[PDB]
């Protein structure tokens, strides 16, 4: 069953997955897609016409998730929902992404996580919603110049343009690009211990020093570098922005 | 001290405040402004050149606030800040607004509340930032036709147009107008008892039934009437919108 793959596809497939069993190929969009058993795990892999491997999706159990991911889920808005399926997704030149499919009553959500438990996105479940992501030349050029060591996890389209989700020395960084892929901003959560001394002293000498710290983000944009302290009091949240001298802006 | 008011301003002032002591007039923008002792509290009143009364700002103590307002402050993000000043503000053809000025370290905030303790707005304190609000014909017409029972409390400009804050039959409502003052939406908070039964049954049979309800708001716009349930779990918030049929949209 399924179709006969082109020889370069068959060759790339057999070279990458020598232990594959019961492979079944089909054409979906611009890719040769193969469902198969690999070391007892149901796997799907995507290849281009020329046999270039682009992605794999592996069926895993909840117990096979890294601790950081299972903990992220357990601490999430959806922790009480029933987990239906869990997957590991590897795309060409991208870091690993874990997918948890969860349901409750008449709703079903697809949760995508970094290996460190960073929620990349949450979407309504739909069948066949996971496919290859071609990295545009503009994005590879930007990564080489500005984020040389980082590893992309996802490229998402939004109204303002594109979002790059990446891991940079285990930091989950989100960069916004406009519709022409021109960089606009980068933001990430940091630990209080990592905030520069001058900024941290500003915060500790400010009105907000006694408030509960919910999170701290660095924000980089055309205007410079900023530190966003999200603090709370009586269950109300406020985000206070500090500049590089530790002054409130 | 100060300047001599035009005779129509002087007469309007004496007629409206017969017991005023130590009045001092100045001109500020398009208005004659007078500072005076009114029955033991400092008060400021604004008049047009023609002597039309536009506003008064009355110095009050925290104890003179309606209970709802002082309670709103004590439950706010700023409950721990030091109260520097409190005022009651009455503007022509508008309902009463209470202002609380609070400070901590080198920050100061101005909190404006309805008589029921609804936060109208919160802004960084700035000297003499309270001034008359000329109600445009478009807004007066809209209040007469569409919100005939309501008292307007504030008109606030925003990027999408204008925001009208009002009290309509003891419900605090916020209406959004576009830049031509054309109505876009109206929203207000409600209790579960006030929500239509079909909508509550929809929520109670949905995936979000077991989550904690933080608030429920009705939203009216060109496309219909909606119910926004802001719920939480593991400290994470999500707003679920239901239509008049009790279905999630
Ligand atoms: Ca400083
Ligand atoms: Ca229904
Ligand atoms: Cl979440
Ligand atoms: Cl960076
Ligand atoms: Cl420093
Ligand atoms: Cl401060
Ligand atoms: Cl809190
Ligand atoms: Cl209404
Ligand atoms: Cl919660």
């Amino acid at each position: 069953q399924g179709i006969i793959p082109l020889p370069p596809v068959e060759n790339a497939f057999q070279e990458k997955y020598p232990d594959a069993k019961n492979p079944v190929f089909e054409i979906e969009g611009n890719y040769y897609v193969v469902d198969f058993n690999n070391g007892g795990s149901e796997t799907t892999a995507w290849f281009t016409d020329q046999g270039i491997w682009m992605m794999e999706k592996i069926d895993i159990s909840f117990a096979q998730l890294p601790a950081a991911v299972s903990t992220a889920f357990k601490q999430s808005f959806y922790s009480n929902w029933t987990v239906d399926d869990t997957y590991a997704i590897n795309r060409l030149n991208m870091g690993i992404v874990y997918k948890i499919e969860a349901e409750q009553s008449n709703s079903e959500v697809d949760l995508y996580y970094s290996q460190y438990g960073n929620l990349i996105k949450a979407v309504d479940d739909e069948i066949n919603n996971d496919a290859p992501i071609v990295i545009p030349k503009e994005v590879s050029n930007l990564m080489e110049i500005t984020f040389a060591n980082a590893e992309l996890l996802d490229i998402q389209q939004n109204s303002l343009g594109y979002e790059l989700d990446m891991i940079d020395n285990q930091i989950y960084k989100v960069a916004q690009l406009n519709k022409d892929y021109r960089w606009q901003s980068t933001t990430w959560a940091m630990s209080e211990q990592e905030v520069p001394q001058i900024v941290m002293q500003g915060f500790e000498s400010s009105a907000y020093a006694s408030d509960k710290v919910q999170s701290i983000y660095t924000l980089l944009n055309a205007n410079g570098t900023f530190y966003l302290f999200k603090v709370s009091h009586n269950g109300q949240d406020k985000t206070i922005t500090f500049d590089v001298f530790g002054n409130i802006v």
